[PDB]
């Protein structure tokens, strides 16, 4: 008889699947070697009303960014930037903050943002690299660039390209692509063993601090002031010139109108040795007793 056809199922609707046709790019905010994050807006009845969001795409490595997904689907935080979605091939879709990173919002808030707001983003971005660390995940990549300004009086760590997890029992994970290691925020362990341990977070969290504490401005740039101080045209022996300084004692100095007891809990993430180094909670009790 009639032609027989499939009883259509009723259809939800998941809040977290983005159609790739109402997903609209307005611009690039940054980028990697094999990722880029965009603003879009996601405009369902197309009259510029949707909501704007940060897109996280591959440029022309799907399992890892896949992985990235997985990994922020689950990390709920006031201090983490939120996860929105996936549009699927696959783009992440997180929630925009129109500031922008500390590189960009620091630069033009210097008026704004006094030391007592610069200890109050540090100790926020020590809760969420804490809670990270409590997930049993290394960052791998904590600098001014990957936290994002949510208000003038809450900051984000707003991208995971490069966050894996410590195995069990063990305590580092080791590395096999280090090709675009930021080794300016590295510590010694990870630019010589190339191990990565929640110790290694705590020592690019001090330099993400001396930035901080810089208001990021380019010329006292952590890679700016070691290349000064190991000499800018070393090419590939950069960074065993790097190491070679790190293992003398030397580190970044005090950033201009630091108070010496700021600097020395900034000083205390960059014991050469990890089981030295201060922890993301002692940091954070150390700040709040300054903050009182
Ligand atoms: C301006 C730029 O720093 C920026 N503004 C953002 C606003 N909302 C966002 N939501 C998620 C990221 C994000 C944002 N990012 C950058 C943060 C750092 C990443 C770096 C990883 C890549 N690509 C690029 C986008």
């Amino acid at each position: 008889g009639d032609i027989v056809s499939e009883k259509k199922p009723a259809t939800e609707v998941d809040p977290t699947h983005f159609e790739k046709r109402f997903l609209k790019r307005i611009r690039d905010l940054g980028e990697g070697h094999f990722g880029k994050v965009e603003l879009c807006r996601y405009d369902p009845e197309g009259d510029n009303t949707g909501e704007q969001v940060a897109v996280k795409s591959l440029k022309p490595h799907i399992a890892d960014l896949k992985k990235e997904i997985e990994i922020l689907r689950n990390l709920y935080h006031e201090n983490i930037v939120k996860y929105k979605g996936i549009c699927t091939g696959i783009k992440l879709i997180m929630e925009f903050l129109p500031s922008g990173s500390l590189k960009e919002y620091l630069p033009k808030n210097k008026n704004k943002i006094n030391l007592k707001q610069q200890l109050k983003y540090a100790v926020q971005i020590c809760k969420g690299m804490d809670y990270l660390g409590s997930r049993q995940y290394v960052h791998r990549d904590l600098a001014a660039r990957n936290v994002l300004v949510e208000s003038e009086h809450q900051v984000k760590i707003g991208d995971f390209g490069l966050t894996k997890a410590i195995e069990t029992d063990k305590e580092y994970y080791t590395v096999k692509d280090d090709r675009d290691s930021p080794v300016f925020w590295y510590a010694p362990e990870c630019l010589m063993q190339s191990k990565f341990y929640i110790a290694s977070d705590v020592w690019s969290f001090g330099v993400t601090l001396h930035e901080l504490l810089t208001y990021c401005d380019s010329d006292s740039s952590p890679m700016a002031l070691f290349l000064k101080m190991i000499g800018p045209t070393h090419g590939q022996m950069t960074v065993t010139r790097l190491v070679n300084t790190l293992k003398e004692g030397k580190r970044l100095p005090c950033p201009p109108n630091c108070p010496d007891e700021v600097y020395q809990l900034m000083r205390k993430c960059w014991e050469f040795q990890p089981s030295n180094r201060t922890s993301f909670q002692n940091l954070i009790e150390g700040f709040e007793a300054l903050l009182k």
